[PDB]
């Protein structure tokens, strides 16, 4: 848990899909000198807390227990027309004062 | 699916079009050591399911039976002027006047 | 009909303009092993049909019979100016005030 | 006239600035086997006809006969911040309140 | 302090996440011949000063006293889909309804 | 000034930040066969004139006489989130209600 270059800071870019970054988690997990028990624990636990709020909001929202594959399906929505069209459509409609935050 | 690399997850990014990714689906199959029955099965089932929600929403809109050409013509507009044109407006114009979601 | 790499997939992108793709048409046709007329036939039937809804919506707009020299001229602002510009301001104003679709 | 690659298709892309294309007009022409007068005619004539609507229309704003430098001074804004802060950025608010086009 | 290529200008892009830039910051902080205190000192004071105003405002916002990790985690939310979603939502309506600036 | 490639056309792109271009300005100067004074004159007079309107509107605003460090800091915001958030947000809200230009 938190091996050199692997968990202490592996981080998904704001424009970096969950795809490359998660792989950065897998391949770097291969690149670290971790025990088996060491990597499996790293994956579930850190992968979420450190990855791009677009998807981090999806890892937590899916609700824990979501199969990794499902995290991928959900994070695949990360993206412009899919995830951004909603974050731009939503954030803009809250400031449209039927529901603006004061 | 599940064959090595080719069809476990072959994914379509948000900016990667349905066009370029098709090759990712097929050309990557050229790499898996799978029977033709194994591959053609993959071309259909794993394609629509693990590829780009802008397009998937179109693969299930066109629906099954759509030749790849049908999934091609419609998903061609995936992108800003074609799809984002219809995507920004759908969420923006919905939540604002009548489709406001509480 | 499309011989290998010729008219089966010569497809334009959603970010790629009629300038780059049009070249793909002719060039990849040089790599095809087809009859002379096949190439001339290929352009009229496939090009307009399997090419990027930006240039495709322009092409129909041109009205068939517009020389390739003319299609080039027409689809030049494809890409951010001609096309992506006109497109955002329209969808935004059609669905919103009068052309609102229920 | 236009010898192969020189003036028949030297064109400025859509996202492309007058900078990169002007370099092309100035690059490909060297590759042309034209007469000294012909080339002089080529810049003033073909540079404006086939140079990017962001910046082309600019050449119309400056207007014909302007010094090439001025063509650059006014076509420097083409591209994300300068040109676009002004054109569609305005079109968003034009078609909306007073400039609504039926 | 401030050695060549190290801190005299080590600067992050407008969009560059604090990570890519920092891969520079750290790598070059290690390449300059600075005393253990000189470098360490630089990693504190300069890291916040010469870095992408998006992330810089975040840095100040977290407030000093937060672990370095927090400085970059917060800046990991710098952004296209995430940070920009929040900023775009607010700026547009700030000026429009209450925060109108004359 | 006016030596080949150095100050006649050294230009900042539209998406290119004040950093990359300034670098073109400084590096290209090394290429010109100018007197030491000649280059100094060149950095002040031209750097502000043929450099990307975002930063150019900033350079004038800072006010001449500002150190290169001052042009650098102020123009670091050139870019999307920092400079575009403000430009679009303003133009959009100026044209709309009170600052509508006839
Ligand atoms: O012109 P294209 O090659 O089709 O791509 C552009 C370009 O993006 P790039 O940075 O990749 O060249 C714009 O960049 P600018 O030069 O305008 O900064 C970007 O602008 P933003 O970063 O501000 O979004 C714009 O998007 P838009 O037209 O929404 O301004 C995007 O076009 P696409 O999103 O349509 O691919
Ligand atoms: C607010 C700002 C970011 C500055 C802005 C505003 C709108 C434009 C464009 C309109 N416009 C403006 C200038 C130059 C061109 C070019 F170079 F691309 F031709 C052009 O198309 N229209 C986008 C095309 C497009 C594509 C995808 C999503 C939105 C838009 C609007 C670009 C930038």
């Amino acid at each position: 848990g938190g091996s050199p270059t692997s968990i202490l800071d592996i981080r998904q870019g704001p424009k970096e899909p969950f795809r490359d970054y998660v792989d950065r988690f897998y391949k770097t997990l291969r690149a670290e000198q971790a025990s088996q028990e060491v990597k499996n624990w790293m994956t579930e636990t850190l992968l979420v807390q450190n990855a791009n709020p677009d998807c981090k909001t999806i890892l937590k929202a899916l609700g824990p227990g979501a199969t990794l594959e499902e995290m991928m399906t959900a994070c695949q929505g990360v993206g412009g027309p899919g995830h951004k069209a909603r974050v731009l459509a939503e954030a803009m409609s809250q400031v449209t004062n039927t529901a603006t935050i004061m």
